[PDB]
């Protein structure tokens, strides 16, 4: 067992140094890109609050009673726009216990007005222990922000113009009117500054490669390096994904490629000389030191790849503790894994249901990446056709469309570590509230004895007094 | 705060592209190499059922008890046979709350029939509410899947013959009957289609390497790069390990490495000329080509490290949240951090116990990945030798053995975030129906009061009627 | 739903092999390495005891009550050292469920005498079901580690000499006296045996760089490889971070680089000869034998980083399931995620709140990396300026100083997978006590129940009878 101190201090991550080999070829051609600019240019935001009614006017009554309703409300485009302009919400009042007997404000507020604030999350609360009168709470929610639009941008070649496109969740180029207000799903967005792009020139290094590897006297081509892969420019046309263009022009070119020396062959330019041996010596010797260097940064790259490893096993024989069935897909396997300590651990394995087109096995389910039994009859989705996305495929989520405005979710569809971050505080108070052990014992029998024997009591000593 | 939205998508992860180095090597040397055919030829079955039997007769009576119990079934070669051609189980009949007058149907069934299905996972529920009659319930099992075997490939030199070892868990070979069935642990399995393995000539590319580096006119010996190891080959013999064998014939050889070349000695073939500078330039300037492109290869080989150290590191500073032990782990120190924001976070330091040989320190124990206080007397393992593998071994974990038929588990040893998943609708029951707060109060007192202040006021009702 | 069974087995994890490549440069310069030597030489300890007196003395009364306190307690000198001999505590006895009429033990020791133990945490029980008699438990605490202290090494030039230094928290050199007791936040800590360093030569292959490359006859400087950075060694001066220090001394010298041979310019030594072809073909075929190494060298590389690519894949697929934040991270978006199977899952699109200086928004608050809904009034922490540290920076954590010897903390500020592991038991507990149901139906009325109706059925038959 460790300890836990009051000591700590403020840190940030910062990533490890890779150094780059030493002497980098020469850049010398130029090459022009175009891509987009970066610009947010549309706005979020949602509003909405939460009542609640009660009145208990005694107990054993029909007249008590807790009914609470939640709604949801648009945003005009002045209200939004400002909000844009002051980063802020404008929201109305929080009302907390308030006694009904002359207090009743949870009826003559209903658009929300008087406070000011960047960004408010509604609690609920309910309590009606005042039989003699009315009791009511509301609470409030706000939110703003900003975010990128799904954009792609294409060139044409016989005129080198540029244009940008609007897509939608699929992918599909769609007419979307600038400057106005869209509803969907609870939420309103607006567009604005339709999006723009610009050209510059950049330098790189070109080599010619030759099409076929063992064969002499053969066809080459332009290649160049640009961040991270070598693109074959040897036609001056445009060719480019997403939102970012490359061209080579005509007018910029490659250094020739000499071809192969051999006897009873011409070389090239004509030297009439002797050659002697200490040249060819000294041609020996700088193409030696030259390999050396070459050797050199060979190692260098081994050495960041091995660290690199080193690096990636820790943080797997690290994380393995909590997510039990790593060990197994690592190792195209199907066991899972129990710590003895640190270093140790034990195996264990499962098995592999038929091939299915959904998630569930006659009241079996998949959720969490784990398959639980299951009592919910409706709770089944059939698969379909799947999309493929890398990392890197500069993809966005907002659009906005019309579509209906109503909206509803529930606290328990909750993700994984989602669920428990949210519910931490009430599994607290639940736990530390019911003193867990062997003295709860109104469990034993049904819901009878609430009002069975408490009637019977109250009868008895009524007619007994 | 963030929001959560109707609008989703079905995807799949790509993965990231590595483009190889242009002006591969040629590949023209052949190699024989010998593998293990792919065949699951294992079948694995279970069934099982639970049932459930209660009586309240009333209350306060000792004609009260709800009675359950737990069987376990052996499946028979037909049957299994069966199952594995149709891919289903055969299974009996759900019982749900059969009052108990003319209905004793949990009772007349004990094989299971009537019922195909493809997997089905028992849910166990009781109600006695009913007191003047009897009630039962009942469940069922399923379960069909096959895997791989264990297996181990060796040839001999001498002959060229080949055979497939069946292995244990411990890994050594041992006799297997084909086609009959094994019970163990609660389990049935059938062994058929003894392995087969398959020979094939694959092209590669070799060269020969100065055994001592710094000395000239040393012994070079052959070296072939297969998928990502460099194997000597220079003896014509056997060597493999799991089931994957290397072999090179004696016929197919390397061409050989040319000398150094010095003044004094003659220098290979004759050809009586006069050389003069154009030659030499024009070698020059070829070999300095071939080296501009090593070095483009090199650069581009950085980037893909950098590409990769970068990923790296969004990954660990993303999972370090849930996970407060991976930085300390990272770091070989001994602390735990918490998060402020998204970016910073906090340290905070533990102690290292002193060296044992147990998980059990004076009622503290072990359990996934952390050391938390014990009370239980008896949950202690001694530590022994233990075994090291790679995530590359090839290791199997099904084996049709004999051994002892009863099983037995429970669900409170489960393992990381396999509890949770498991549990999480149980929690998310126990906390919706307990209102917690300060109105529970029945946990003030001890048992007694259940039967105490019930029984009395029912005699005092009764003599004061 | 796959199946656990009672086959298991011990294993630990191997890195994965990583081939060094061939033809290794030649080590021939002698480098001066000095460094601290690794010695723990820091002893922490810690001990403490828990108490509870209880007396119910019948119910319905002001006499029942249950006091608990905690208190920590320090260690002297001789008793931490000898703790440090043996490597165990010095503690005193455990009282469990002890009937107060004769036996008041838990009075009459306050220091901890009698038991030996490696290592013990204290748990906390209540019971005073006996209402005629006293009662009261007693645990007790254990402690016992080992440190590094935080420290680097400087040297100087003119006269090569080398100091350690002791750092604090901020990395400032301080005073610390030797073997004495430090007293803070409810630990006690001593410092022995000041840090000593050492000296070793070690061999290195070291180069000549041109500082421009793309200019002949300019100036070069000398490079050498440690482990997995290129140093200028070109002066021969001290330079070191943290705790290991660099040198190459004057006489120590690197082999010249030859310079680029041209025509009419002499080239270095004179051999008055003829060349012939062959010899010109003889250097071609070893030069391209030497391309060819260096070739198969590259993809000895690219083919190690292919398999790391592919396990790193693998790892965040697998990884993903439980933190759902993780895919959005790494595209620098903001989405969370669900899966419907082990391959395919959806998306979902959060907001971004406007930047702040601290966590809280209105009722809102940030814990264990999510944003949830808060009630605390006061839990906030303003923003101020951050550090930053890399995972091989060498910082220590454990610090002998002076302060306040008070300490205090709660169980339910547990960080992620901590407050899970912890309360376990305890959830398992109540999950299994409470049979959550349509049974539990004391929540609907408020705690006046308690007594008002107990109070008037114990004088309704008191009166009648
Ligand atoms: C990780 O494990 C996966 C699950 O075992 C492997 O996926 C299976 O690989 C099999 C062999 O490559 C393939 O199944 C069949 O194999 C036999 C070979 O004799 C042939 O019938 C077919 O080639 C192939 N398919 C069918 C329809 O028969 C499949 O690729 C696949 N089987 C499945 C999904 O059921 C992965 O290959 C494995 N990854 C590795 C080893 O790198
Ligand atoms: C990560 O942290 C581990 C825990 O501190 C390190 O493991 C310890 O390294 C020590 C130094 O290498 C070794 O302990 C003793 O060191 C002294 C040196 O003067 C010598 O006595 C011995 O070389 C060594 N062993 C003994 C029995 O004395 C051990 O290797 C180890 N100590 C343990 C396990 O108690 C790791 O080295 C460290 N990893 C790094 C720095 O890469
Ligand atoms: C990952 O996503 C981050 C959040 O979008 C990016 O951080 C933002 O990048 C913006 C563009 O580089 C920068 O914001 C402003 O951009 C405009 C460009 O026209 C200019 O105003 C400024 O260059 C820049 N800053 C300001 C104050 O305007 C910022 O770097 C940053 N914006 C923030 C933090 O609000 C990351 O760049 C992105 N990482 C990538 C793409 O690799
Ligand atoms: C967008 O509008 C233009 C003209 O208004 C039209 O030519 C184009 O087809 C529209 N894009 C669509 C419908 O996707
Ligand atoms: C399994 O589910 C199917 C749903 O089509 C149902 O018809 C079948 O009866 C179920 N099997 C049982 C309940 O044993
Ligand atoms: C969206 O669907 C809901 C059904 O729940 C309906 O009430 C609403 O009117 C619909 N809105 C639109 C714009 O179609
Ligand atoms: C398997 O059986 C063969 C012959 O039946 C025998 O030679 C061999 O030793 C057996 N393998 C064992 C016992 O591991
Ligand atoms: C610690 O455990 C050992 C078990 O051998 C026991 O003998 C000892 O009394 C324990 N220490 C206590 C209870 O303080
Ligand atoms: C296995 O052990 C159990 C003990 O729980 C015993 O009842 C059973 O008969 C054993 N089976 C065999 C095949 O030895
Ligand atoms: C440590 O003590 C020495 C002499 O006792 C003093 O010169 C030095 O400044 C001290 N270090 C500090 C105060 O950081
Ligand atoms: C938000 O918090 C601030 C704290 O300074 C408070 O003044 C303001 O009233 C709060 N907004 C509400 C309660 O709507
Ligand atoms: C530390 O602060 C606490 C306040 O909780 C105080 O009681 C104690 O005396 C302080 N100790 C020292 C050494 O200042």
């Amino acid at each position: 067992h460790c300890n836990a101190q009051m000591k700590t201090g403020p840190y940030k991550i910062k990533n490890l140094d890779i150094t780059p080999p030493k002497e980098t070829l020469q850049k010398d051609v130029e090459i022009t890109i175009v891509e987009t600019d970066y610009n947010e240019n549309v706005i979020i935001g949602y509003k909405g609050y939460y009542q609640a009614y009660a009145y208990n006017g005694g107990s054993l009554d029909p007249n008590t009673r807790v009914e609470e309703t939640m709604k949801t409300l648009n945003v005009g485009k002045e209200d939004l726009l400002m909000w844009s302009i002051r980063q802020q919400c404008e929201v109305g009042e929080e009302l907390i216990d308030r006694w009904g007997s002359d207090s009743d404000d949870c009826f003559r507020d209903n658009e929300g007005r008087g406070q000011w604030v960047k960004g408010k999350e509604l609690v609920k609360r309910q309590n009606n222990n005042h039989f003699a009168h009315h009791t009511c709470n509301k609470s409030w929610r706000c939110g703003i922000s900003t975010s990128k639009m799904y954009s792609r941008l294409e060139c044409q070649d016989d005129t080198d113009e540029c244009q940008v496109y609007i897509l939608d969740a699929e992918g599909n180029p769609i007419n979307v009117t600038v400057d106005t207000v869209l509803h969907r799903d609870g939420v309103s967005m607006i567009l604005k500054q339709k999006s723009t792009f610009t050209t510059r020139q950049i330098k790189a290094a070109c080599l010619l490669i030759k099409d076929d590897k063992n064969n002499p006297e053969s066809v080459t081509r332009e290649h160049c390096l640009i961040d991270n892969d070598i693109y074959d420019l040897s036609k001056n046309t445009w060719n480019c994904k997403f939102n970012r263009c490359i061209k080579r022009k005509v007018e910029h070119r490659v250094k020739k490629r000499p071809p192969t020396w051999r006897h009873n062959v011409r070389a090239k330019y004509t030297e009439g000389d002797t050659a002697t041996k200490g040249d060819l010596m000294h041609i020996q010797e700088e193409l030696m030191y030259e390999n050396d260097l070459l050797k050199m940064n060979i190692e260098l790259m081994h050495a960041h790849i091995n660290k690199l490893n080193n690096m990636l096993h820790d943080l797997i024989v690290s994380v393995a503790k909590v997510d039990e069935r790593l060990i197994g897909n690592l190792m195209n396997n199907s066991v899972s894994s129990t710590f003895l300590s640190d270093d140790t651990f034990l195996l264990m394995p499962c098995t592999n249901p038929p091939a299915h087109t959904s998630n569930c096995y006659n009241n079996s389910i998949y959720k969490e990446g784990r398959w639980v039994a299951n009592t919910d009859s409706s709770q089944c989705i059939d698969f379909s056709n799947y999309k493929e996305l890398a990392i890197d495929d500069d993809v966005e989520f907002w659009i906005p469309t019309i579509g209906n405005t109503t909206y509803h979710d529930s606290w328990k569809d909750a993700s994984g570590w989602s669920f428990i971050a949210q519910q931490k505080s009430n599994l607290i108070t639940t736990m530390e509230n019911t003193k867990f052990g062997g003295v709860g014992t109104s469990l034993s029998d049904i819901t009878s004895m609430a009002e069975g024997e408490l009637a019977a009591k109250l009868t008895s000593f009524m007619f007994g007094h």
